[PDB]
């Protein structure tokens, strides 16, 4: 019922992970963080009323803390020109690492999840519940990048991340020709969230260099919604208000609104 911070150790990281955390039941809601992820507490804490608005939800809520520019991918090895030393390992601890914690100490649940991601991690929830269907029936994704492998994407999203904490996109899923980027590419992987049945809910609101930005950001969101329904998907929430922004206030009304969505899938 109360809020703990917890120590949650990763041995694939070297390091110990901080996860904000409230009980509430066996099942939990996994709240990811965005592309500027920082040190000290998850963005939904830092910005929303996320955790009083899930109490006595029948869930729980988990914040893991860290791993800006991440992607909260297996990354191929450290980030090199930032001086970064240690692989990031984000996969290996959401789906393995951290549930097995979780577990053995609170009784929370490693599968019937939820994974809720924005920006970043909003492509992140989707693969995650695209390779571990077991741990997540359910996935959002509020302002992804929901297809990161196809055209300037792997450049932009290189840039960004240099534009955030100097990592680097090379490090992470290799050049843009390797394996990697479409094996975590949402767009490519919807025959696998069609086929578990994955219950998905997609959010996209609506200087110039950023008009483009935005503009590819909604229109790759539109892509991958057709694509989603022509792939024989039936089983997704896509809110597309023209009003709605890239924001932490759209971001949590997202949050509110799935919540008895969530209830249902995870609860019912």
């Amino acid at each position: 019922l109360p809020v703990e911070y917890l120590q949650v150790p990763s041995a694939s990281m070297g390091r110990d992970i901080k996860v904000q955390f409230q009980g509430g039941g066996p099942h939990a809601v996994y709240l990811l963080d965005g592309l500027r992820a920082q040190d000290d507490y998850n963005g939904w804490d830092i910005n929303t009323p996320a955790f009083e608005e899930y109490y006595q939800s029948g869930l729980s809520v988990i914040m893991p803390v860290g791993g800006q520019s991440s992607f909260y991918t297996d990354w191929y090895q450290p980030s090199q020109s930032n001086g970064q030393n240690y692989t990031y390992k984000w996969e290996t601890f959401l789906t393995r690492e951290m549930p097995a914690w979780l577990q053995a100490n609170k009784g929370v649940s490693p599968t019937g999840n939820a994974a809720v991601g924005l920006s970043m991690s909003g492509g992140s929830a989707l693969i995650l519940a695209a390779y571990y269907p077991q741990q997540f029936p359910y996935a959002a994704s509020l302002s992804g990048f929901l297809n990161p492998s196809e055209g300037w994407w792997p450049t932009l999203i290189g840039l960004a991340m240099n534009d955030s904490g100097g990592y680097n996109a090379n490090s992470m899923w290799g050049p843009s020709s390797d394996p990697a980027w479409k094996r975590n590419d949402p767009m490519v992987q919807i025959p696998r969230l069609v086929a578990n049945n994955t219950r998905i809910w997609v959010y996209c609101g609506n200087n110039i260099p950023a008009k483009f930005l935005q503009g590819l950001t909604l229109r790759t969101n539109q892509t991958f919604r057709d694509t989603y329904a022509a792939d024989g998907g039936r089983n997704g929430v896509f809110n597309f208000p023209p009003n709605g922004t890239h924001s932490w206030p759209y971001w949590n009304e997202q949050l509110v609104a799935m919540k008895a969505d969530i209830q249902h899938v995870l609860n019912g």
